[PDB]
């Protein structure tokens, strides 16, 4: 298991345009394309993102590419972040995946305010960062995932995935 596969689990593949659990206009493996409610403005950005004239639909090839930078731009971003960066270093490889994986979903400024929990991440009290990950609109909005990635804080192991 690795970071690649456990979104591709957590978020799927859609090839055509589609909303999120947040009614985001989405494609590919969870790359939001925009927080407008036009379809046309989703449809802008998926051309300018994919670099053609698309009609809303793309290929696999492209999902994976548009997943690979995402999946870059989170590491960076993390590394980047003042906040994140310490919280990072600090963490073993597979706990490392759990915290690209939130950024990858709520984006670096949304971990950065898990205050709280990332200053027990980085103390290593695995049982009460799990609480207190779990007392979010996260862990309510998206309970099995949350479930997934807090458990994984939690053993640090790959188990809530296999
Ligand atoms: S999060 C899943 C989990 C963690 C731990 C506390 C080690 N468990 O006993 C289960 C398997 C419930
Ligand atoms: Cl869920």
């Amino acid at each position: 298991m690795n970071i690649f596969e456990m979104l591709r689990i957590d978020e799927g593949l859609r090839l055509k345009i589609y909303k999120d659990t947040e009614g985001y206009y989405t494609i590919g493996i969870g790359h939001l394309l925009t927080k407008s409610p036009s379809l046309n403005a989703a449809k802008s950005e998926l051309d300018k993102a994919i670099g053609r004239n698309t009609n809303g639909v793309i290929t696999k090839d492209e999902a994976e590419k548009l997943f690979n930078q995402d999946v870059d731009a989170a590491v960076r971003g993390i590394l980047r972040n003042a906040k994140l960066k310490p919280v990072y270093d600090s963490l073993d490889a597979v706990r490392r995946a759990a915290l690209i994986n939130m950024v990858f979903q709520m984006g670096e400024t949304g971990v950065a305010g898990f205050t709280n929990s990332l200053r027990m991440l980085q103390q290593k009290r695995w049982d009460e960062a799990a609480v207190n990950l779990a007392k979010s609109r996260w862990y309510n909005q998206t309970p099995n995932r949350a479930k997934r990635v807090i458990c994984t804080f939690r053993t640090g192991t790959w188990d809530a995935y296999k």
